[PDB]
């Protein structure tokens, strides 16, 4: 029922705009409200756990990620949340808890955890939208 | 006369330095004060708009960035400006409102925006400077 | 026995983490505390200099990253140190002072500057460190 800080961060991040998109600088992910659709894939994000042969590997979300055992992306301002799913793109399985993502069994785990949208949600306010997972272990 | 944010943020860094330059790290955007030459060249800002048929594409500057009608990139402290000039590559025409550097006709306009020095400020203070902008539309 | 800023900054990053490591997202440099060793390398520092040929090169670390004639690389919430050695790949004379690390002759120096674990640190406390570096001369 505890989570151990132990691994790198990785940041999910998506702007989400209106059918008129201008998009400034180097490419980066962004999608249109209309697109913001139930199960809509907004990006992977790889995991490679070592040394955890005897313990299960687990991605913490930044406090301002989930409540109420819900994940969702978090505007720059902290005030919109695009709520998503967790889910590995194997056939493993993990258990949620108050924020944190961990694996049902032990071991050394590598693979791609899929970020997608929870429910159609295409009133999004455009913006930054972000997701902070930390890597590490649960007991 | 109204900004609509609907788009991604693109940011132009410089770094000022004097006749002894000291290059840390990767290789990043840095100039003497002596080459802050009136018209210099600072950068290009790619823009890419699309479903903006019917908008006229636009450009608006952090709140830092701007003041009086004229543009300039900013210190990490906030106190020292570098003013600037922001014109597209092409003959396309451009206007400038409060902060915002919109298109005069609508489309989905894609090109170049290049950030050059204006006036000659061969004694701006070393250090790091930026300038942020937002993509979206002008009504 | 004066720094003047002059030059681009250089971030040393490091990721402590236990025994069972889970990497998320992209690579990243991360260690276990284990491997915290004496000397053990954590990361080179480029160093290019321009127009110096009669300045003394020099780096100065920020003021989170020194004290006491020590440098080291502090924790995301500045409250853990790791102590670290600045040292140049090649033969050249370096001496430091308050936070500042200077080349002994003048000239417009090249090369590497390479971070290593100043005494055997691994009780280190995982989390995310960093060490960051300006350029500049030394009068
Ligand atoms: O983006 C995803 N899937 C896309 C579909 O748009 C695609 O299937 C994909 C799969 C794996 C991948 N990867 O492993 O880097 C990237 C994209 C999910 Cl992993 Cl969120
Ligand atoms: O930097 C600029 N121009 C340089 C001249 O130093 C050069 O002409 C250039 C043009 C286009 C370009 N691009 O499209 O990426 C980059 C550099 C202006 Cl776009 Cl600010
Ligand atoms: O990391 C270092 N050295 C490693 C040993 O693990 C290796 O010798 C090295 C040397 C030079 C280098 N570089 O110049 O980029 C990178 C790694 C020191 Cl420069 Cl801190």
């Amino acid at each position: 029922g505890s989570f151990t800080p132990s691994g790198t961060t990785g940041t999910t991040k998506l702007t989400v705009t209106e059918k008129c998109q201008v998009r400034v600088g180097d490419l980066t992910v962004a999608k249109t409200r209309g697109q913001l659709t139930d199960a809509a894939p907004i990006g992977p994000v790889t995991v490679q756990a070592l040394g955890c042969d005897a313990r299960q590997v687990a991605l913490k979300a930044d406090t301002d990620n989930f409540e109420q055992g819900k994940f969702f992306l978090i505007s720059d301002n902290n005030r919109d949340k695009l709520y998503v799913n967790i889910r590995p793109t194997d056939n493993s399985a993990w258990t949620t808890d108050n924020g944190v993502f961990y694996k049902n069994d032990v071991g050394s785990w590598g693979g791609i955890i899929g970020i997608y949208v929870d429910g159609q949600q295409t009133n999004t306010p455009p913006g930054n939208y972000t997701l902070t997972l930390t890597g590490g272990y649960w007991a």
